[PDB]
């Protein structure tokens, strides 16, 4: 009987704020949260209180502690098959992790469309606006293993397993509107350069190394994706402030047998939001799991992450009318020219139970598609086809990885499939062939239709010799990488630069950084100029001549690349760092909290040590973390209460925390004596845009610091930053 | 629809007997039939009927008879994922088979106890005559592989999976007393040598090769076990017909802690039964799944295979008082010493759905003891505790293989094991570690006690030093194989003389040959002269002056080793076959069918075509296979009907049919006309023992024959057989 | 010491007709025979005369008749390493059959062609009548698993690993003709149709059963290879007596890329022969291992099995 | 066996021994080794019993445990001297 006699070992099956309760398994956490999956899986959720502990033959143990030996000090016997098999098990945890996304977090939660879909798909899942489709959506990086950090520069995954009536659809996407290369057979060359290099294995979770910019200057088709991976696109807030793409065009077919083009959109109903990269790559030091955090401790404080799914739709007649291919997964579709128009709105709200069985087995495949979608000749997604049914049979053990619970379809299933390693069911079909007479060919063969039919494709014109050849369509290499460069504000701009310039600075071989230079003089002189500088790297006239590339279909920029240019900035679920002194000011305290928790923003009390602080007043202040435990890289805004300032004003981590804060461009407030510390940050007495002060916390300041948290970052203060030493 | 309209596709789900009607997975032949482990598999169990054909997804499938392809001549095409995922886990099917043991049929049953032995076990199982225990048993040859035949001459395991209230009990036997070898760590040696030899992979499921028998002559400990191999315990006719042990001396614990020494037994209900020689040979080529078929068809005509477990019982102050010790798994304790208490009995009542998940998968291994039970220190007991664990790692592919339906217990299990490649149980206990104040320490050890306690090992004192040695008390090799040679009956002896001859004939190597009649001569004079004939050597005067070695205290033999010196003939559940002619006399028939039926006796109506013939008063017959197509190999004994005898008399076939039945010792039976086949056999015209024969097949005739099958086979005919050319 | 003194344990190491020697390796019993393919194996080859008995970690083994116990009728103990590392490589020997053909038996040779055939194929092994190519050769059944019987009633497969200088070529041929079914979308309904039955595991290395003929009656394209195996081609003398085929229809291409449609033979030298049923059923259960000892024992006799 | 895939994790390269391996294993996954023995077992006559077992001694002796007295009971228990 070891818990604490006042219960205090066991968070409360409420929602509560980040920080306020330790985190819990989300079936402990939020029981009543429910849905057609997460009941399905009772079957297989193990319990522990009140259990005796045992074998998993389910013999009693009586002694836990000791192996058996021959005396107490005596050799360990071979007879001790209670120690044998608890230390098998252990000796054989692990799985091998994925090749590409190693590193993915996830959440259970629910889907419905705003209305039928019917006219242009028979998909049953956006057949009716009262249809609940129970989801499990993992959210990943890139490159680096499933022990690396979070908040690396790289690629997004955004992985959604819809558990359908007519079965699942995997819906398999990135957080940019494209990828790095175009035909699937290159996909190893361009991962294994990504990667960690093969001789010594380094560098983990960065693109930032010889090899990934050397093929980047030798396939001219990446420049897409690595503008999108450079710019703070490549290192989002939080999974809940990013965009999500399908990439690929593909097909939604209606009950008349009619074929649209489609490509996917997921809309981050909290907004876009990223990072700053020196904040990003400070945040994989103190805390390499912030994304993974953030997104649990969102959905155990109800903040769910939310997401409009949309559909870019193209008629077939349509297919040639842009100066790009359709099928070229290295081109998007620009909003300017064909809108998303909302489908529906997927919700996330409840944890997994245990992360290994859930998480880490669960399997996501594009080819796992229903009734009402198909494919298209993308020669990336041909490729991906193969692949994520293959794989499966190393990472997950064989060809039984369906059965595993997380992975089961909450629908019938049912074939002549037998057998394999790790078989659950156990079939009793006296058949194990078609067709068949004795069991009356059952199951049997579905004809396609309008609902509840089978799988057909979609029969599309294939004419062609047998070829190994990229189509000319897709030999344009500058245009989008200049479209995107154009959609983005001067301070975007500015960090693409500084993103393309930090890397390239990592690159060891000259030669390569010039090879790249060069590249960009392709796409914009002013882009290729500002990098150039940065690595003392001078333009030839040649280069400073290079013509532009087209506008892409007379488009000169498309506001929708942007993360800032069209304001959408939402609070709730955003975070403050409260810096206590040892006697606060209650008033203000009162005054803050009560407007953050009327928004939705958290509070973490920050001190010098843990414990508790006393009030003016006498309230008495229960500290979160210290200064140092809980730095600015993880919180959205910093306010400074007033109080005994002295206290603090010496305190080289207080200050170093504004200074912190400061650089990276979050709003900061300081109310009375607060103030003083104007002179850490190097602030004009008058004051400037981004600092909010006052002589209390009362009035205007809480709704000034509001208004600045919804604009997410202080651009105007980018010029101010570079000569502050933080 | 593909049925017949008819229904016959569908085998009645009632008991019926072997051939009526087609057979069938086990909850659908015998739906009814239930218990506590057959009704947890319910969650697991997948009908058919009346469901859409999907692929593994839940994706309704429109045609299952094509691949997707660019034009119908066209070549198939990568996107093509319903026939990617269904030739994927085709390609995936098999799992690595038994590195001994592959070939073997099981089936579900229940246990029951005569009486609580709370007295000297606190085994739960035991503790009252109400427990019912499920079972699931599997029985097995030693040598081949799954795909090799059945009724070769080995040793066969019985393998006795409890699903017991307080853990899984694996009692895991074989049909002989002990084994060849002392230690554990010989095993791979044996193994290897008996095995197929390894540069050509020749021969399957025999020992009749040079590495076995290079390996017995140098090994003499081995000579016990292979004195049983060579006899006809050999060569059972059934699975049932067998005796079954657990070879080691294990313990008894009671709730007072006094330990008890005991072998495990199990007598057969049906009696003690093997086949001769020749028959079993053919028997692999004409039928080499004739002892799973036999297992399966007993069930599903309610001849449920009985066993009545028991245990020898010796006290702990009795350790030393045998000349052999007991820890020796190559010593046997006579039943004259030591007598078997009859302690409960097991039935064999329901067969499996679906082989490959239930009996393929299956997992036993003697250390998953319970309470109540523990080891001793048996040197080959202690190595097979290592080793039923390790093997399924690669066998079932990781360290969840009790998440494997069939493998799990019905009672709880709980523990802090997590992870492992195709983790099905999804933990919600927040620790994952004990001590833990976190989940207040659950799940919990339990004391050892007399009921519901946890599992303490008896704590025998060990003194000694580590040392790689033999214990001089094994030293004794040769008394063994002499009790169980003075205990077999004259046709027993020569037929273990005929199984030495055959197999020592077909080692190549002269030398090793003589090398192993040295052996016998140590054993006994009498069968190394009748080995050494066979094989044309002559022992020297040295040879013949060998001592033989002592009696087994004082034991001058022991009945209980022999097959038949003590009669325990069971008919229910044999077969006969029945030669029919083209005009039966329909009262014999009439007759034989009523009497066998009285008896639980099965027929086979024999022709020499398929289709059906008309008795003399218009009966139809049904025929069920032809002379050739079920030879006598299969039947326990032979009738002629009288008829149209002309019809038959003139058939090879059918001649032949008796010249073997005749060989193999079968009892025959000829009514009227059915007398002139006398003459083929060469049986006198005033007739013999083991050939009943009368007018008509009136009420004697069949009390006569059914006399005769109970006592198995004609041992007094064994002069006779010689001289048929057969 | 165990070796009799007469060195009668050792076979000749020269050719000798079956039944004459103990068989054995083949490095050992023709240690003069060689090809390109054989000389690249030396690197793995591993011999045993004169060496120590070790671990799997080269350390040498005192006693390989015990575990060590704690006095020497006591228990075993953990640290017996030498026990354990044995025990587990025994316990891991086996590795999933072949889903199909399962039971095959396979020797090295030599393919040499007549001619150049340069004008209707640019292969290399095809391309000089002095360019001697190794193979290496696996006759198999179809339905039984490794440890079934050879002279069933089933088709044989018959693949021919070449190892060429422009790469492996792998022909992998049955003893007929043609296949049972036209797509591969429908291969393992018709594999496990043929195969033992689902609930009971029977009946093994015989289509003699309710599905097959389930399938087959419902399936009319699998006639002509049902032909084919209900005769006397199902039940071969000796692979060395039956004809082999590629089934489909291939291309040759050309230096001036021409293709031509191809069709591969495989014609026994020793001619076309086979058992009878009542002989070959019979002959499962005297010796389920005849074909794989034929063919080691021709080979180890010198009458190599020859096909054109 | 997990982690490597199986028991001949001794021969992938990294692993092997500079110094003479022989025994009678046989088989596993992924099996590099071919062996030539005409015996895989021992006691052997056919290959004369190689490869041998070596007794022990000062030099390029077979490995032997030293032989440390044991005495107690067959006990879960932790020496009163660990606490
Ligand atoms: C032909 C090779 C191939 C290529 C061209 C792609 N993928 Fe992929 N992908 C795999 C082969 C693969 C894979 C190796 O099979 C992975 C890793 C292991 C797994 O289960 O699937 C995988 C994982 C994987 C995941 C992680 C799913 C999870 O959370 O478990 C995501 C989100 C994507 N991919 C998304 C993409 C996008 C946006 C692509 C370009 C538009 C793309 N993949 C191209
Ligand atoms: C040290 C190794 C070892 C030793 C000394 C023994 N066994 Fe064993 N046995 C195994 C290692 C093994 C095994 C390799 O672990 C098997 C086959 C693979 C597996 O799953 O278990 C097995 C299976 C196995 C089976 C088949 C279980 C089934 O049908 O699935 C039986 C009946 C026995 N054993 C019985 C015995 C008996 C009576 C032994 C002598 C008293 C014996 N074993 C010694
Ligand atoms: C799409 C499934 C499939 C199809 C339709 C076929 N095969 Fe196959 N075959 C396999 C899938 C397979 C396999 C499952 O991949 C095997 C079993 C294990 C192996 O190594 O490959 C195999 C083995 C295998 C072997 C044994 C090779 C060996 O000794 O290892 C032969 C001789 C053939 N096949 C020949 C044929 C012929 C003549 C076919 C008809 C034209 C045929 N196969 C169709």
């Amino acid at each position: 009987s070891l818990a604490p006699e006042d219960g205090s070992h066991r968070p409360a099956a409420e929602p509560t704020p980040p920080g306020a309760q330790p985190t819990a398994p989300g079936s402990l956490k939020a029981p009543d949260t429910r849905n057609e999956k997460l009941n399905s899986l009772e079957d297989v959720r193990k319990g522990s209180e009140n259990y005796a502990l045992t074998t998993n033959q389910g013999v009693r143990i009586a002694d836990d502690q000791n192996s058996l030996r021959a005396g107490s000090r005596g050799p360990t016997l071979l007879e001790d098959f209670i120690l044998r098999e608890k230390i098998t098990h252990f000796d054989h945890e692990r799985i091998p992790e994925r090749i590409v996304h190693a590193r993915g977090s996830a959440a259970h939660g629910y889907f419905q469309p705003y209305k039928s879909l019917s006219d242009i798909t028979k998909a049953d899942f956006l057949s009716d606006p009262n249809k609940i489709t129970p989801v499990f959506v993992r959210f990943s990086t890139v490159q680096g293993g499933a022990g690396s950090a979070d908040t690396v520069r790289d690629i997004r995954g955004f992985a959604t397993k819809f558990y359908t009536e007519e079965g699942i659809f995997d819906l398999v996407g990135n957080n940019t509107p494209i990828f790095f290369i175009q035909d699937a057979h290159k996909f190893p060359d361009f991962v294994h350069a990504v990667k960690p290099e093969p001789h010594w294995a380094i560098p983990q979770g960065q693109s930032a190394h010889d090899t990934f910019w050397d093929y980047v200057s030798l396939q001219p088709e990446t420049l897409h994706n690595v503008m999108w991976a450079m710019s703070d696109r490549g290192i989002p807030r939080s999974y809940r402030t990013m965009e999500g793409f399908g990439a690929h065009t593909f097909r939604l077919i209606n009950a008349e047998g009619k074929a649209t083009f489609v490509r996917f959109h997921w809309k981050p109903l909290a907004g876009k939001a990223s990072l700053v990269w020196d904040e990003a790559q400070k945040l994989t030091g103190r805390d390499p799991d912030f994304h993974r955090r953030e997104l649990w401790e969102a959905i155990e404080a109800g903040d769910f992450p939310e997401y409009e799914l949309g559909f870019q739709l193209i008629p077939e007649e349509d297919e040639f009318k842009f100066d790009f291919d359709l099928l070229d997964p290295t081109k998007l579709i620009p909003e300017e020219l064909v809108p998303v128009q909302r489908v529906g709105k997927m919700v996330l709200n409840r944890n997994p139970d245990n992360f290994f069985a859930e998480n880490e087995q669960a399997a996501f495949h594009p080819g796992h598609i229903v009734p009402g979608l198909d494919f298209t000749n993308d020669p990336l997604l041909q490729g991906r086809l193969f692949s994520y049914t293959d794989t499966q049979i190393s990472r997950l053990g064989g060809p039984n990885f369906h059965e595993i619970p997380i992975n089961r379809p909450t629908c019938p299933y049912h074939n002549f499939q037998r057998d394999g390693m790790h078989r659950m069911g156990i079939d009793t079909n006296p058949a194990n062939y078609e067709p068949n007479s004795i069991n009356d060919n059952w199951p049997r063969e579905t004809p396609p239709g309008p609902k509840r039919g089978g799988f057909e494709s979609y029969q599309e014109r294939v004419e062609g010799n047998k070829v190994r050849e990229r189509s000319p369509s897709f030999g344009e290499y500058y245009s989008h990488p200049r479209l995107f460069w154009l959609s983005q504000t001067p301070f975007e701009q500015r960090h693409i630069v500084d993103g393309f310039s930090f890397e390239l600075s990592k690159v060891v071989r000259p030669y390569i950084r010039e090879r790249v230079v060069d590249q960009l003089a392709h796409i914009d002189l002013t882009l290729a100029q500002a990098v150039a500088k940065n690595l003392g790297i001078e333009l030839t006239d040649d280069q400073l001549n290079i013509t532009p590339p087209p506008d892409v279909n007379g488009l000169k920029k498309d506001p929708s690349l942007s993360l800032y240019a069209i304001p959408d900035g939402d609070v709730k679920g955003r975070v403050v760092a409260i810096l206590l002194n040892d006697e606060v000011r209650s008033a203000d305290l009162l005054a803050i909290l009560k407007a953050l928790k009327a928004k939705g923003v958290h509070a973490k009390l920050l001190y010098s040590r843990m414990g508790e602080v006393t009030a003016d007043d006498g309230t008495v202040l229960p500290i979160a973390a210290t200064f140092a435990g809980a730095p600015s890289l993880t919180v959205d805004a910093v306010i400074v209460p007033c109080g005994n300032i002295a206290d603090i004003a010496d305190n080289g981590d207080a200050n170093y925390y504004l200074m912190e804060a400061y650089k990276h461009l979050k709003p900061i407030a300081l109310a009375g004596d607060a103030r003083k510390f104007k002179a850490t940050i190097k602030i004009a007495d008058q004051g400037e845009e981004g600092i909010v002060e006052a002589d209390s916390a009362d009035g205007s300041f809480m709704d000034e610091l509001l208004t600045l948290m919804a604009a997410h970052r202080v651009w105007s203060r980018i010029p101010k930053i570079d000569k502050i030493p933080a």
